[PDB]
């Protein structure tokens, strides 16, 4: 191997300043994103409603 | 093989907490961005239409 | 081949569901994002002139 | 090689209707997608000091 | 090797026009957008607050 070896411990190497499941990383990011849309969007009615 | 049954059976296992049928899951990330983009247009939209 | 035609195949099976020239399906996505920040940029400017 | 030559040959004639020296394609959509963020930024806080 | 010095090379050439510590480029592209739906988020709130 070795290439492995030296992709994996190059990131636990840069990684150390992290403190997450890994999942929650990459679930967030995306999760994110899609949940801030439907938020935009709540948010915007919420306005309107004032408006009203 | 091998490598694949590893891979399939890696995913089988940690998406035992889901409940789609992957296509939606897919189709649903990318269409829900775009929709959500056309949400906030006809939102901002509104919002106007109440200033006049 | 095998491997292609397997994959093409399962494609022309699941996409048969489609109206769509593919460029358009790709641009469409990428280009409708771009275009939305734009468009909320200018709605946003909109809401402001009538504040005025 | 031929499969080269048939890739890049296929985007030469697909893409003889764009006019960008590349890097401005790429570089757009990245950039501007982040800089649309911003824009909606300092948009909502232009409506909230017209409130005000 | 050759593939690798020339992709390398080729990157150092036309990375010549920045000045950042490459993850800063990676880790702001991404973690800006998420701050950006963020951002937007308590941005419609403060308008709300304002129209009450």
């Amino acid at each position: 191997m070795e290439k492995v070896q030296y992709l994996t411990r190059s990131a636990i190497r840069r990684a150390s300043t992290i403190e997450m499941p890994q999942q929650a990383r990459q679930k967030l990011q995306n999760l994110f994103i899609n949940f801030c849309l439907i938020l935009i969007c709540l948010l915007l009615i919420c306005i309107i409603v004032m408006l009203l």
